[PDB]
RNA sequence: UGCCCGGUGCCGGAAGGUCAAGGGGAGGGGUGCAAGCCCCGAACCGAAGCCCCGGUGAACGGCGGCCGUAACUAUAACGGU
């Protein structure tokens, strides 16, 4: 239950960040693939449907074999 | 060589309360023709001791429980009761 959460949590530095919530600009980012809507205000209402499926399709494109 | 004098002990306290013998003798009783003789007996005065008020530990002794709370978990300096 310890390690795992270390994998998951780290540091929480300002750095090792999976997803920005910049509210100047209206963007949520989700740097490990690039997928950046900007409906920070849905985004944050729920609406975070979109952001997991484009991470579910390069979900399965880490599955790229050969 | 710390904190606790509520209990026990000891020390201090001419007040107050309780308290024996004794003092007192309201008012009763027995007996006698009577004068009397004989018993009972309220209030009231009346020590120490105990009660009561303090002090006292190198006097007898005694020195808690539960719940919550911090940049991972853990822990809890902190808070509540
Ligand atoms: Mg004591
Ligand atoms: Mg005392
Ligand atoms: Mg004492
Ligand atoms: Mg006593
Ligand atoms: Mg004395
Ligand atoms: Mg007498
Ligand atoms: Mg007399
Ligand atoms: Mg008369
Ligand atoms: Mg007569
Ligand atoms: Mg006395
Ligand atoms: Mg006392
Ligand atoms: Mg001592
Ligand atoms: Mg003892
Ligand atoms: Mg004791
Ligand atoms: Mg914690």
């Amino acid at each position: 239950l310890r390690k795992t959460r270390l994998a998951q949590i780290g540091t929480g530095e300002r750095s090792e960040k999976i997803r920005t919530y910049n509210f100047p600009q209206s963007r949520v980012t989700d740097h490990r693939i690039g997928f950046t809507t900007h409906d920070l205000e849905g985004v944050l209402s729920g609406h975070l449907t979109p952001i997991l499926e484009a991470l579910k399709r390069a979900d399965q494109e880490r599955q790229l074999a050969a």
